[PDB]
């Protein structure tokens, strides 16, 4: 429906795997999004073409809040091109690097925005997303939006993913331990300088927590950061949580 010519195109905003994304306004509305630029040449050369346009058609169907929003597409000769909401206070990471490490409010906030992001994911039948602060944007009133692309780094995916075995829900509660460990620790749980390392951190759950991470906390990233998925909470477990609700909003 769209062209390129309906927008004028920004500074940049950020650049991962498939391309670069663009500040943007639509010329009719004055609307300010992001827009992302996929060469389809480079889409072809990885043969990751059409693998991806099941997400692109399956994103456009999820609304929440703390999900970055897809609103269309469309492709000219050479190119593919995704309208997406714009995410006006930039990455976690970004400010996760300035602050070194997020307090408990920030952090349990940030959990619970996820939590429920994740949990609406799982009612749709969406499973495991790559939820690195890298891939976690900030709107207009700092909360959170869940802004990944998957369907490389080890250190957010769950012994199952890693060790071939099959998965589940419970893959996303992995995730969210370690990135609860990350928020307050400001390095994930099982980081090293070798990929084969992390790999072994990982499959042995070998993590330990500095001084100053609280008991509430040390508790629910014990509990999430379990072996045996079974054995993990579920997200409503995770929301009720004394220390979650405690520090919240
Ligand atoms: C909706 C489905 C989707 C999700 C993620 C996608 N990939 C992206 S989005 C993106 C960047 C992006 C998108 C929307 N809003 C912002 N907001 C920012 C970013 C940076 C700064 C800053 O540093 O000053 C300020 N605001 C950034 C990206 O880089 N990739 C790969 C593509 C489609």
């Amino acid at each position: 429906q769209w062209a390129l010519e309906d927008f004028e195109i920004g500074r940049p905003l950020g650049k991962g795997k498939f391309g670069n994304v663009y500040l943007a306004r639509e010329k009719q509305s004055k609307f300010i999004l992001a827009l992302k630029v996929l060469f389809k040449a480079q889409l072809e050369k990885a043969g990751v073409e059409h693998q991806l346009r099941r997400e692109v058609e399956i994103q456009s169907h999820l609304r929440h809040p703390n999900i970055l929003r897809l609103y269309g597409y469309f492709h000219d000769a050479t190119r593919v091109y995704l309208i997406l909401e714009y995410a006006p206070l930039g990455t976690v990471y970004r400010e996760l690097q300035k602050l070194s490490k997020f307090d408990e409010q920030r952090t349990a906030t940030y959990i619970t925005e996820l939590a429920n992001a994740l949990s609406y994911c799982h009612s749709k039948r969406v499973i495991h997303r790559d939820i690195k602060p890298e891939n976690l944007l900030l709107g207009s009133a700092g909360e959170l939006k869940i802004a990944d692309f998957g369907w490389g780094t080890l250190d957010y995916l769950p012994p199952e993913m890693i060790e071939g075995r099959m998965h589940d829900e419970k893959v996303d509660l992995w995730s969210l331990g370690v990135l609860c460990y990350e928020f307050l620790v400001g390095k994930p749980p099982f980081e090293a300088n070798t990929y084969q390392e992390t790999y072994k951190r990982i499959s042995r759950v070998e993590f330990t927590f500095p001084d100053f991470v609280t008991e509430g906390a040390r508790d629910l990233i014990s509990r999430l950061l379990k072996h045996n998925p079974s054995q993990r909470p579920m997200l409503r477990e995770v929301l009720e949580h004394p220390w979650i609700t405690a520090n919240s909003s």
